């Protein structure tokens, strides 16, 4: 559907309840906040990071940086079960050798989107960033190399990872609102993760 994306359906439905105890456990040192965007509004999707680098809103812009600003400490260690799924999607998709030095943490309660937008805050845009959604299902739309381009919309379920590789790491995207639902294992909420070489 997109150059240079993998689209690996149900690939980390195994995993999924040791992803989500992890998440807990990351959320219980940086936990999730609502981020203030440049402009000066809320973002309705909550954050986090974990591993070297977190992705952040600081002085007026985005930037990584190994220290939360919430906390004045550094983000929480990459758990084992991230790292290990990561590995096992790039190398499926061809990407033995990335190595993320940082995992953002999106929480999705009913209603929370993610506007149009571009990942390309990393300093080698060769790499790819490895997707893992968990809990609610979730449209995510996206385009291409300019604001304009006409958009595709396809669901993402629980356990569905995508390695954004190639032109389609470039491409605007994001997420439609998201519909309230039940999920056995969140409960009321979808959970993102977004592995990215960011040193
Ligand atoms: O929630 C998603 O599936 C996309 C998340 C995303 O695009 C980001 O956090 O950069
Ligand atoms: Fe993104």
């Amino acid at each position: 559907l997109a150059a240079g994306a993998v689209i690996l359906r149900r690939f980390a439905f195994n995993a999924a309840e040791q992803l989500i105890r992890d998440i807990n456990d990351v959320a219980s040192q940086s936990p999730f906040r609502q981020m203030v965007t440049p402009g000066g509004y809320t973002m309705s999707v909550a954050m986090t990071n974990c591993g070297h680098l977190g992705w952040t809103t600081h002085r007026q812009g985005y930037l990584y940086s190994p220290i939360d600003p919430q906390t004045n400490k550094p983000w929480p260690a990459m758990p084992q079960s991230f790292h290990n799924l990561c590995q096992r999607a790039a190398t499926a998709a061809g990407y033995p050798d990335f190595q993320p030095d940082a995992c953002l943490i999106n929480r999705y309660a009913p209603g929370a989107k993610l506007s149009l937008h571009q990942d390309k805050d990393e300093p080698d845009l060769r790499a790819p960033i490895v997707s893992v959604s968990l809990g609610l299902p979730a449209i995510f739309q996206f385009g291409g190399l300019k604001r304009n381009d006409p958009l595709k919309r396809l669901l993402l379920e629980h356990g569905d990872v995508v390695v954004w590789g190639g032109e389609s790491r470039l491409f605007y995207h994001g997420i439609q609102p998201l519909k309230a639902g039940f999920h056995p294992l969140t409960i009321d909420c979808r959970y993102n993760l977004t592995f990215r070489q960011a040193g």
